[PDB]
């Protein structure tokens, strides 16, 4: 089991952040001075990912230009002696990491975006990271999940408990415990009503998936329904990662991430 | 009489890298809206119909924001999301137009303004710097335009600043003509505190007569305004409104907090 490829779906419409997402993916919005997608990419690279796969939509321009070289910007900075800032631009990706881009044909859903990556993944297990789940963790959450996936020989979903009123926001798993932090998944259901949700254990935007998922995404698109079918055929585990998740998919969550991370890592204090 | 506005949108925002690697500084959002869109909405609210964007790196970030995107409108309308479709169409109101001109190189605000001359022609025009995010009950540009038409001259938006801050601003020497407006007799660019003639600073709002263009053919805007002073009337106006200096991370944060509260109900936990 070797997980070296990561898929970043960044092709959604971003309607909760209009007008800012008119011509920019939601994942390119900054938290202070860094786009959401760069936090997630940095986490993946720290977890041993070498092959980055960006699934883009009509707003691909900003994602491409963020991770590709900007020789004109580097020329300027280099000329003005700003070697400090030069690294912020050219060293976003270390040299042992590569990226590629695949355009999702239409915004047909997260499951369809993951399936769109199949030509670059092949028959390899792979990571999926949803950058609007911004996670502050002392050990990269993706690394935590990859270690479980290697040890237990299966797919792994990052999960954490949520208030029962919040189940309508998330995929919710039914499972049976395996150790303190890990459970074997017996069902997953997307955004159930709180009165119907089988548990309050919710999927965060971090996945390690066996390539078997792709055939199920063809016969499904919602990613959660592909996973629920994968269950019937292979092992899927849910892991309670250590870390603080900010749900930046809403204006409110992004705001509280700016406040909390602004304070902790930048000393930004509300007046 | 003022219906054209120039928006320099070439900011490198080096203090905001890597966020500004792929978009100009003026595209960064405060809550859910790019800085440039606050400034454009202020201009449109003041009767501006012709938007003139002076671009630099990542020019299509600005263009794709303001240009219609039929693909997006087609998808929203098909999903019955009619409030969101109207929001997207209001980014550029139907009576408003915009055009794009490239700055040849980063030669300062004065060069950027001069770059807009072919689009402005001989009429008076506004300049708005999107990093100065101003929240006011009456649009600040409207306040300045009203003064310009009344007094038949150019108008600089000003506010008092700490003397220790004058190296950040253009500073005006001037004589009161009414409670909020002064007649400018001199302007100096970013003086040392110990040599600043006053503490009355120009913020990023201008209403300028087209005569400025010949005086800029002087690379700094303050030097152009000082030459314009020898031939035409220039006033400074203490606008009413709260300015957020979004040129620093600290200032942009205070704008997110304050406007988050006022316009979106968002309260720090
Ligand atoms: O056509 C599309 C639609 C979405 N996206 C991307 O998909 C992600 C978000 O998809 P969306 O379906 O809006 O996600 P959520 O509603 O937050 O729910 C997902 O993410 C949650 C974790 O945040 C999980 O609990 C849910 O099970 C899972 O479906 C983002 O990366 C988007 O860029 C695409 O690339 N293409
Ligand atoms: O080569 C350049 C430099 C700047 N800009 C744009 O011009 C504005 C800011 O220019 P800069 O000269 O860096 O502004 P400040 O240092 O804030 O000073 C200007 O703005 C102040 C108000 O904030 C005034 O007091 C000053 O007189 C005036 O020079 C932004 O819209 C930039 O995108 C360009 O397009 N090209
Ligand atoms: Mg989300």
């Amino acid at each position: 089991h070797v997980v070296r490829k990561a898929v970043f779906p960044v092709a959604g419409m971003g309607t909760r952040f209009l007008p800012a997402t008119k011509a920019m993916p939601k994942e390119m919005l900054p938290v202070v001075d860094k786009p959401l997608i760069q936090y997630a990419v940095e986490e993946a690279v720290a977890a041993g990912i070498t092959d980055l796969i960006f699934v883009t939509g009509r707003n691909k321009r900003a994602i491409e230009d963020h991770f590709d070289a900007a020789p004109e910007l580097e020329t300027d900075l280099e000329a003005k002696g700003k070697h400090e800032l030069l690294a912020l631009v050219r060293d976003i990706l270390p040299a042992h990491v590569n990226c590629l881009y695949i355009r999702q044909s239409a915004p047909l859903g997260l499951g369809h975006a993951v399936l769109t990556a199949a030509p670059a993944v092949g028959n390899e297990p792979f990571a999926v990271l949803l950058a609007d789940d911004l996670i502050d963790a002392d050990t990269p959450v993706l690394k935590q999940l990859i270690d479980v996936a290697v040890a237990r020989q299966g797919s792994v979903l990052g999960v954490q408990e949520v208030p029962r009123e919040d189940t309508r926001k998330y995929g919710i798993v039914a499972s049976q415990p395996v150790d303190a932090r890990t459970e074997r998944v017996t069902h997953i259901v997307e955004k159930p009503a709180p009165e119907q949700a089988p548990t309050t254990l919710a999927v965060v935007g971090r996945y390690v998936l066996e390539a078997a998922i792709f055939d199920h995404l063809r016969a499904t698109i919602q990613l959660t329904d592909g996973i629920a079918a994968l269950l019937r055929e292979r092992d899927v585990y849910a892991h309670r990662y250590d870390g603080k998740r900010y749900d930046c998919g809403s204006k409110a969550g992004m705001f509280q991430a700016t406040v909390a991370l602004g304070r902790k890592y930048h000393g930004l204090i509300p007046e």
